[PDB]
């Protein structure tokens, strides 16, 4: 069509790159994918019932907390309904289902619509307990009244997408490399299979010069028919300089023959990118490298004690623990009985040579016996190992997906930022968690915003995945709907523009400096900019106008500009603005990891009737160093409550801040709070910072607000250039104690500390993968191996809960003895 070839220059500036291309590849995977991709997007649009994914209830099947029970008097909630200005109150059991809130509004007064939250574009439709909706859980955690305004039910129509329509050994020849300008230099092939080498061979060391020849064949001792699909030829530079990868075995199973002349990546300064199938796009910079390839069909007994208990030492401990030779034989072969055992999966699965035909052929037989694992209560901490880089086979892999399928949109939502960086893993570009992802984004309209924009944020700054993820995105894209397509229109013209705004102001660098910023947001208000758009962070919000007045650059050495807007939604129950940070500078990636796994941790807390209180704001990566933050209200920088009454020394006051708390409390109850609030808060970060080795931080790094809430800030400032935690004596000196001493509020801490520490420990497998796939895929430089297990340590695995207890209570205690000295030494930092 006509039309049809401009929806897809529509697309091409929604996703931020262009997958029709055809000019960064040398194969049709891609075109394949985009192709193979057809089919579950329209499976799922078809699937979908068009109501209920209009107005995308917001719920959860998980039970409603203690804490939060306790914070009902008498099985009666109260929901503040809204017609025109009119109100009127409503008793509710938390039992008590929204559709039948209005058998109990339109027959409980009398001298079609449906419940939206104030404010929000937020419902409460569909056949659950309110008890069970979010917006609710979110108004009882914080002490607030629910309020609706009952109108008029979205359409779907408005959601409506647009119609469619040999025992011969294997060998390579390195012709040579060349780089267009500049020692020594060989050529490095190996054969590889989920970070396993199966084999490798070299070639001679000729003359580093603009252009190297060889013309060797490279013969591996691996026959042809041992070579396992996912396999890798990776190709290596040393003088190590440059590398690329290329599948053995195709998107279509036939063995890769012809000539390939593939650019390469360079090293900087282990991670996802060097797993790459992309081949780069830089054709005029990269070093690339000639090859040649022709060569296709592709195709329980009893136990010693000893034995047993030997096996079962395997199968209990961690998932970094180094798997040795003898427990890898001894794994295999009683695979059997590992089978019963959904935690000996990982291992098991690498204990397997994968370059053997026979044997993948009887872990195949293998898989075929998964009943037990069927059976079994879903283990993300389990399945998220399936899916990391050491699995490059596809029915492994996809039994991990199989187990995922079963996850509600509650869980997606925790862990669809890290399945989203779990596709550097896939071999392939088709794969069952890439269409998972799909299916999942396209049933939810919460999960599909979320999944635009993790999508989008790797477009936008990894060369290495781009395509892939792009392919994945238009496939998404055509099937959310011309609405949200709408919707995702208006968002990024807005950032944009903004991001914009954002390194120009940036440049200009202040007196004057204040006057331009107001300037441009000046013109961007007129008719360029929409009316309004969902915040990124949080799509239940809509901006509306700039509060020019509030905005604002701020000191920083790269400059940050803090925005604010007027709620774009007139039935918005009060005229607070919405805040955002653009910043320049900053790796925002690595922040939205920590702060991922910062819900994830809240999430452990609340199976165990805690809450740590944390505050994980909103945060978005837009582009390379790029992106957006949330802003909280009300908060300081703790420095800067130093720097209010000792002022920019590091004479550091141990009375300010209990001062500052009671000075910005209402009463002297209102006080308390700020201060249970704020033990509660210290502990959950104290703990969970200590966790990810993040804890040793700096004064101006952490904030709170006016009521009593700690929370971190800057996660990049650490893992991204990179005392226990931060336990300091004005922290101490508001939990009522002195240099050294005791207190009944510090005992709290103590006692808040140890249970969070514990209740983490319990999870301790799930941790160590989010933490290890964290480093590989978002901490650039940060891997070495030896950062990994540094969670493993703190996690303090082996030790009993006794001898963890202990342990906590003491880094607590290098906390009192150091006092200042650390704080101070920051500051001494210049
Ligand atoms: C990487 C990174 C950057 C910013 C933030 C961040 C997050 C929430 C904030 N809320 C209020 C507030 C903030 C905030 N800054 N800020 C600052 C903190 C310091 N800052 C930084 O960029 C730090 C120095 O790196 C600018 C934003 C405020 O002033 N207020 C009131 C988190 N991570």
């Amino acid at each position: 069509s006509e039309e049809s070839q401009a929806f897809q220059r529509q697309l091409t500036a929604l996703i931020g790159y262009d997958v029709t291309d055809v000019s960064n590849v040398h194969d049709d995977e891609l075109e394949f994918t985009r192709r193979g991709l057809v089919t579950p997007r329209m499976a799922e649009v078809a699937s979908r019932d068009p109501k209920l994914y209009a107005m995308h209830p917001w719920v959860t099947s998980k039970p409603l907390p203690e804490y939060l029970w306790k914070k009902i008097a008498n099985n009666c909630i109260f929901i503040v309904i809204h017609r025109s200005t009119t109100s009127q109150t409503i008793k509710v059991s938390p039992d008590d289902t929204p559709g039948a809130i209005l058998q109990s509004f339109f027959t409980k007064m009398a001298k079609d619509f449906v419940l939206r939250v104030c404010g929000r574009d937020e419902y409460l439709v569909g056949e659950t307990p309110i008890k069970n909706f979010q917006w609710v859980r979110h108004c009882l955690k914080n002490g607030e009244e629910i309020h609706v305004v009952l109108d008029t039910p979205p359409d779907p129509a408005l959601d409506e997408v647009r119609k469619e329509e040999c025992d011969r050994k294997f060998r390579v020849k390195i012709r040579g490399i060349d780089i267009p300008v500049l020692l020594t230099v060989f050529v490095e092939a190996n054969i590889q299979h989920g970070q396993q080498v199966l084999c490798q061979r070299r070639t001679s060391p000729k003359p580093f010069t603009e252009e190297v020849l060889w013309n060797v064949w490279l013969e591996f001792s691996i026959k042809i028919k041992d070579l396992p699909k996912g396999a890798l030829l990776n190709l290596q530079i040393y003088c190590l300089l440059y590398y690329v990868n290329l599948l053995l075995i195709d998107h279509r199973f036939l063995l890769r023959r012809g000539e390939y002349v593939l650019h390469m990546w360079q090293i900087s300064g282990f991670n996802a990118d060097k797993l790459t199938s992309a081949t780069n796009p830089d054709k005029e910079n990269s070093m690339s490298i000639s090859i040649l390839l022709d060569n296709h069909p592709i195709a329980r007994a009893e136990m010693p004690n000893q034995l047993r208990k030997q096996l079962e030492a395997i199968i209990a401990t961690d998932p970094l623990n180094p798997l040795t030779a003898e427990d890898k034989e001894l794994l295999w072969h009683f695979r059997y009985e590992s089978l019963k055992h959904p935690k000996a999966y990982p291992k098991l699965f690498s204990s397997v040579k994968w370059g053997q035909q026979e044997i993948v052929a009887k872990t195949y037989q293998l898989l075929a016996r998964r009943e037990v694992w069927d059976q079994s209560a879903l283990d993300v901490g389990l399945t998220m190992q399936l899916l990391d880089c050491n699995f490059s086979d596809e029915n492994v892999r996809a039994i991990a997906v199989q187990k995922l399928e079963s996850l509600e949109d509650d869980d997606v939502l925790h862990y669809l930022l890290q399945l989203v960086q779990a596709v550097k893993f896939e071999p392939y570009h088709d794969s069952a968690l890439a269409r998972f992802l799909l299916k999942r984004g396209l049933r939810n309209k919460r999960i599909g915003h979320f999944l635009f924009w993790f999508l989008r944020s790797e477009i936008a700054q990894s060369r290495h995945y781009q395509q892939r993820f792009a392919v994945i995105l238009e496939a998404y894209l055509r099937g959310c709907g011309t609405a949200m397509l709408h919707d995702f229109t208006q968002q990024v013209q807005v950032i944009e523009m903004l991001q914009k705004v954002t390194l120009d102001i940036k440049s200009l660098s202040s007196s004057q400096v204040i006057s331009q910023l107001k300037q441009k947001l000046e013109n961007l208000q007129n008719s360029q900019l929409p009316e309004s758009f969902r915040v990124p962070y949080d799509p239940g919000l809509k901006a509306g106008a700039l509060a020019i007045e509030k905005c604002k650059v701020m000191a920083s050495k790269k400059k940050p500009l803090w925005l604010e807007f007027k709620c774009a939604d007139p039935t918005a129950l009060s005229n607070e603005t919405i805040g955002i940070i653009f910043k320049h500078g900053d790796d925002l990636r690595q922040d939205m990891l920590i702060l991922q796994i910062l819900r994830i941790m809240e999430s452990i807390w609340e199976t165990e009737s805690l809450d740590l209180c944390l505050l994980p704001y909103g945060c978005i990566s837009t582009g390379d160093k790029i992106g957006m933050i949330e802003i909280v209200k009300d908060a300081t920088t703790i420095a800067k409550i130093q720097q209010s009454t000792v002022g920019n020394t590091g004479a550091f006051k141990d009375e300010v801040l209990n001062h500052w708390l009671k000075e910005k409390s209402p009463t002297e109850e209102k006080f308390q709070a700020a201060v249970e609030r704020f033990v509660y808060s210290c502990a959950g970060y104290c703990v969970a910072t200590f966790v990810l080795g993040i804890g040793d931080r700096h004064n101006d790094n952490i904030m709170i607000t006016e009521t009593g809430n700690l929370f971190h800030i800057d996660f990049g400032h650490i893992l991204g250039n990179y005392v226990p935690f931060v336990l300091t004596p004005d922290f101490l000196f508001v939990m009522g104690t002195s240099g050294k001493k005791t207190s009944p509020h510090f005992q709290k801490f103590q006692d808040i500390c140890v249970k969070a520490y514990l209740a983490l420990r319990h999870h301790t497998n799930l941790l160590i993968i989010l933490f290890s796939m964290m480093l590989m895929t978002g901490m650039p430089q940060l891997t070495s191996k030896e950062d990994i297990e540094y969670i493993r340590d703190a996690l303090t695995v082996g030790k009993n809960e006794e001898d963890a207890k202990k342990y906590f209570l003491d880094q607590i205690e290098v906390c009192r003895d150091k006092g200042w000295t650390v704080q101070f030494n920051w500051f001494l930092h210049l």
